[PDB]
């Protein structure tokens, strides 16, 4: 499923993630931009073998299983492709967890390289939420 920006901010603010760790909805909107287009079947194969998933662009090489990462964990406890789904309770249910791990939301790269410092509100702008 391909995501309007106010439609996932209203999904995303549903689900607990608004300020979640501190991070503003426009923070969480604006990386899903960046990782996925809002699209929640994006996959991405990483140079270490391992791949992203959905919406967040969540990597197997920690946080799921997708039976092709060897030495790989699956912290979020779930099969990737759950990741893949129009319902986006996994993937948030797990952007949690990894955002919870230590490092904020700097664990998504490119959050860090084309969210941060950034006026990330313009991506919550005029949506009713
Ligand atoms: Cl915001
Ligand atoms: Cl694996
Ligand atoms: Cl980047
Ligand atoms: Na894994
Ligand atoms: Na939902
Ligand atoms: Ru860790």
């Amino acid at each position: 499923k391909v995501f309007g920006r106010c439609e996932l901010a209203a999904a995303m603010k549903r689900h607990g993630l608004d300020n979640y760790r501190g991070y503003s909805l426009g923070n969480w909107v604006c990386a899903a931009k960046f990782e996925s287009n809002f699209n929640t079947q994006a996959t991405n194969r990483n140079t270490d073998g391992s791949t992203d998933y959905g919406i967040l662009q969540i990597n197997s090489r920690w946080w799921c299983n997708d039976g092709r990462t060897p030495g790989s964990r699956n912290l979020c406890n779930i099969p990737c492709s759950a990741l893949l789904s129009s319902d986006i309770t996994a993937s948030v249910n797990c952007a949690k967890k990894i955002v919870s791990d230590g490092n904020g939301m700097n664990a998504w790269v490119a959050w860090r390289n084309r969210c941060k410092g950034t006026d990330v509100q313009a991506w919550i702008r005029g949506c009713r939420l």
